[PDB]
DNA sequence: TTAATTTATAAAATT
DNA sequence: AAATTTTATAAATTA
DNA sequence: TAATTTATAAAATT
DNA sequence: AAAAATTTTATAAAT
């Protein structure tokens, strides 16, 4: 603005200068777009912007603290150009924020949890699989989306709303509501996916298996109102804080790893989150652009697999279909190496899976060889009958 | 050619379209190079090709077998077909290995074998940081560069070849030797840097420590003709393949991973490998493209940074001066951070680093913010005096 | 020296 | 009909 | 019994 | 410098 260049002279030269170039990239830039003011500097074209350009992308910071300055530097809500601040902070920890370091300690227990033979723990719960699953979940869910307990609590299945876009190549499960996260399948890496674990112990938690443990029966999704992701003793409720907080420990030790519960009962900040904003598109989801979401769940986005076979019923109210149609491409692509690995394992048990083609399948074609899954074998403390 | 086109009706129609395709679309893409038969088909330009295109690069495999087939398909002689092919599929391990799996073993392992305090091990061995600094060096050396131990034995430093490239911004440790490699440091993770741990490790091999033990003296790189890149019992040479497999086992049961000896001490081909080969460029560094080296040290390439702090001698012949000169910037770049991680190491004990200077930086600003370090940490299994 | 908080123990209530 | 999430409550962590 | 890993007995250097 | 100790060499045991 002819109003604008004047308050650049009350900044240090060399800072000023730089604003003055940033400033001329992102307007040049911006010129790339369909449509004087303000609305000019909006969360959404600084965020394309940066993530947009490599060159920016390594180095967010001066065009953050820039687009701040420019923000406050005309007429804006103080609140409003810090709420921005905020996303733009948030924006960089997920870009620079490098998972390499973290990713060890959701592989060591993830698979120390699939693994239904552990001797080494006496504890009462996780007698089941089942039980293990439910923890499993929970955590593997706090790791990928970075969300809060009690909002993890909060969160109703029926809310959920299933991304499949075919068109874009594109599957998940995402949540518009309080909670605002959204979660993708990683089909290179089933144990350390968050929703082949819930594929699993949801085919637990409602088909049960036969002559063993009793399911809950998909029926009652339609006479309750709330959902609860994981269930506690009730059918209607999530589990209670301390129990978990009882059950956290208890495997951390197990599998050796020093154990902090902030960390997981409660956002972790040092960690990268999804916005907050108050059915997708190519590049975002549900508000949400897909850098963010492939980020944090730390794999490429897909297409959903189209498999033949359903574990899961194909009759249901048309709202959580699409869900447990998501949950049965998952659970049916991946139960093959799940199979090879830990035979032993609960789901194996129903006799659903032990008919002649479903013994088929399970011993067809692999979906990723094994000697991919060597090294997170390694990092278990109980070796099964199998070992490789 | 005029008297191909006759034996691509040899074949299934569909299988022998797909060729033509492949074909097509080679050729039309080497108009793009300078410069009548077989030479055309060179494993230089089937590898730029395939690597240079992410379509297929994704999906090398109907390239790779289509061009086997062109070649023996044509007259080339037999074992050289078959060394294509040998190239070819070491190329398809390499791009579509996942080493998101492998990872935590290395990680695990070299964090534990830094630090200066094991309360969990009793064994004589590694007593010294020096020792444990020396396997840890073999271990992160094979993992990074995937060689024989013998071969491991056969290479003289002398041999190698300090690659500075600041006009690409690349820096390194090359060997176009028998063994054929190329090392890079990791300095967002120098722990996990071989070349880190092979800078202190010199230091402490060749400088010494003060008070303590000798040092072995800077004079003897030239009066020796092979200087092993480890020293055994004997200066002149590599320590015996039956110590070295003593070490490891001990080191792997502290750890608490499974060992498997044939996969540090034979090549492991579930594993990638470098190209043989019977003073680099933009894509390429001795014989070798980037992205071999940068998926298989899995760090991006990145310029020498100049430190003006020299731990190393800068009076040397001017042939292993280069290659100290990287140590040193590896060294002097990550040096505050192992202090301020483990104080305790062997490395502080000298004078040299007690200077008013020494301590002036080593307590100075750090490369990289610890909070990026938590979760290396989290895996060992003595948590030293200090904590986070 | 109050708080506010993660752990560690004792009857109870349900699945 | 057993057994453990659930309350409940205090002890031991801190700030 | 291949062989490939592991433990034990005199020895030789650092 | 002389004397401690573990890589060494070998050699047998065992997987």
């Amino acid at each position: 603005m002819s109003k604008l260049d004047s308050l650049l002279k009350e900044l240090p030269t060399r800072t000023a200068h730089l604003y003055r170039s940033i400033w001329h990239k992102y307007t040049e830039w911006l010129k790339t777009m369909p449509d004087d003011l303000k609305l000019f500097l909006s969360q959404k074209y600084i965020v394309k912007y940066i993530a947009s350009h490599d060159d920016i992308a390594k180095d967010p910071l001066p065009t953050c603290d820039a687009m701040i300055w420019f923000s406050r530097a005309l007429d804006i809500e103080n609140n409003d150009v810090l709420v921005l601040q905020q996303r733009l902070y948030g924006l960089v920890k997920l870009l620079e924020f490098d998972y390499s370091n973290v990713i060890a300690i959701l592989q060591k227990i993830s698979i120390n949890l699939w693994n239904p033979s552990t001797d080494s723990l006496q504890s009462k719960h996780f007698k089941t699989c089942q039980d293990k699953l439910k923890l499993l979940l929970d955590f593997q869910w706090k790791f990928n989306t970075n969300v809060s307990f009690e909002d993890r609590t909060t969160v109703s299945l029926k809310d959920l709303q299933c991304i499949l876009d075919d068109e874009n190549g594109k599957c998940g499960l995402a949540h518009s509501s309080k909670p605002n996260f959204v979660l993708v399948p990683n089909f290179q890496s089933p144990f350390t996916c968050p929703i082949f674990t819930m594929a699993v112990y949801y085919y637990l938690r409602f088909h049960g298996v036969k002559k063993y443990y009793k399911g809950d029966g998909y029926q009652i999704l339609s006479q309750l109102e709330h959902i609860p992701i994981i269930r506690g003793k009730s059918l209607d409720q999530y589990p209670r804080e301390l129990t978990l907080g009882n059950w956290y420990p208890t495997i951390f030790k197990y599998c050796q790893l020093p154990y902090t519960k902030k960390h997981w009962f409660q956002v972790n900040q040092e960690w990268p989150q999804f916005p907050d904003f108050s059915e997708s598109d190519s590049e975002n989801t549900i508000g949400i652009p897909d850098f963010y979401i492939e980020k944090m769940n730390r794999t490429k986005l897909q297409p959903c697999p189209q498999v033949h076979v359903h574990l899961f019923p194909t009759d249901l109210p048309p709202d959580i279909q699409a869900v447990f149609d998501l949950l049965n491409s998952v659970l049916v692509t991946s139960l093959p190496l799940l199979y090879r690995v830990f035979p032993t394992h609960d789901i194996f048990l129903d006799p659903s899976l032990k008919t002649p083609q479903n013994i088929a399948f399970l011993t067809g074609t692999l979906p990723l060889d094994i000697e991919s899954q060597e090294h997170l074998l390694a990092q278990l403390i109980d070796k099964t009958g199998t070992v490789s």
